[PDB]
């Protein structure tokens, strides 16, 4: 069916920071986005998909039993033990509701992937929190508990075939270190991340995010890092990266399902990202991805902290999924962006004939 799915559940707002109510990963991130969908009359055009809890067996598709156990144990912790547990990780806060919210974010995306793969919808958007792409097999990180996108790729394979070709495009301004590591030896899941890097000065502060990390073993060539250096980037740079790298590689890979780790923290106005991608920019990125996998695209909220920016940007993506005409948007690239793109082209030409 030529239908767009949408999943949102206000229960995911319950995850909160009890020590700093102004922490940027706010409950109202998802309610503001949902409201904007209603205001723009997008919500009524979508098929509503229910949220559900991920099961612990589903979480074990990507995470260790110990990590699942540790996060589950936070459900009945007193505040000082929540503080202690959170502090074991890089950039994590935890409340008694966090585990359930993380389960809902994952289960929402499983139901969305299922709706796509059973033909109930063509494509879908998932307005979920907390985010997922920094979460590793064995640890939480960067506001993320479980790796929602990675889990969704494995869940998709679990109801089709182990080798189902899944493309994950991660346009959150941060590197999805967890997603890269979970799939680093896998050729069934192509991971492509665009991210601010600044030679390691930008979170998560690891050389794992550099362009020369191309995958391991049979996964060699199936990890594509597009790192930005030298300050502000925007629509011109992202469009060029899609033109020269993301789309030619994706077409050669021929995915059967596309997942977008769709953070909107590279957006104009975001205080954590410092970049300038416009809502129209995100619309064009979405419209390009819709040409892949017979349109089977699932857009999953990751980061993004300017409430107005993320609401306008993710709504524009949903508008594209619904088949609306792309808005009007060539400006020369920042010189360092040309350097980045050419570095990635050089790194991946051995693996992808489309780059030669
Ligand atoms: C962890 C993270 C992004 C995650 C993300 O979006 N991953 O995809 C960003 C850190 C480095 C950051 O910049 C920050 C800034 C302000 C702040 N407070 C004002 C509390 C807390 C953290
Ligand atoms: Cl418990
Ligand atoms: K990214
Ligand atoms: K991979
Ligand atoms: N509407
Ligand atoms: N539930
Ligand atoms: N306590
Ligand atoms: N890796
Ligand atoms: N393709
Ligand atoms: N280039
Ligand atoms: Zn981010």
């Amino acid at each position: 069916s030529p239908i767009t799915g949408l999943v949102y559940d206000q229960r995911m707002m319950l995850h909160h920071n009890m020590w700093d109510s102004h922490h940027p990963e706010l409950p109202q991130r998802i309610s503001r986005i949902f409201s904007r969908h209603e205001e723009l009359r997008l919500l009524s055009r979508c098929h509503r998909i229910p949220a559900r809890l991920a099961t612990e067996e589903e979480l074990a598709l990507c995470h260790s039993s110990k990590h699942i156990s540790i996060i589950k144990s936070s459900e009945h912790m007193k505040p000082r033990d929540l503080n202690r547990l959170g502090d074991e990780y890089n950039s994590i806060f935890i409340s008694n509701e966090s585990y359930t919210c993380a389960l809902l974010a994952a289960g929402s995306c499983f139901n969305s992937a299922q709706a796509i793969l059973t033909g109930q919808v063509r494509n879908a958007v998932a307005i979920v929190r907390p985010p997922g792409h920094h979460a590793e097999k064995d640890t939480a990180c960067g506001f993320c508990f479980f790796n929602t996108a990675a889990l969704t790729a494995r869940y998709a394979q679990s109801i089709t075939r182990e080798s189902l070709r899944v493309l994950i495009v991660d346009w959150d301004v941060h590197h999805g270190n967890g997603t890269q590591h979970i799939f680093e030896e896998d050729d069934s899941v192509l991971y492509i991340s665009l991210h601010r890097y600044e030679d390691g000065a930008f979170f998560p502060n690891s050389e794992d995010a550099n362009y020369d990390k191309v995958g391991l073993g049979k996964g060699r060539g199936y990890n594509v890092n597009i790192p930005w250096n030298g300050g502000k980037m925007g629509d011109p740079e992202y469009m060029a990266a899609f033109h020269h790298l993301v789309m030619p590689i994706a077409r050669e890979f021929a995915p059967e399902l596309v997942l977008v780790s769709a953070g909107f923290d590279a957006a104009r106005g975001d205080p954590l990202g410092g970049f300038q991608v416009t809502p129209e920019g995100y619309a064009h990125l979405t419209h390009q991805l819709m040409s892949l996998a017979a349109g089977r695209v699932l857009i999953i909220l990751e980061g993004g902290y300017n409430l107005t920016s993320i609401s306008e940007s993710m709504s524009m993506c949903t508008s594209m999924l619904l088949g609306d005409s792309p808005p009007s948007l060539l400006t020369p690239l920042k010189t360092s962006a040309t350097v980045s793109i050419n570095n990635v082209l050089r790194a991946h030409a051995p693996f992808w004939s489309s780059l030669r």
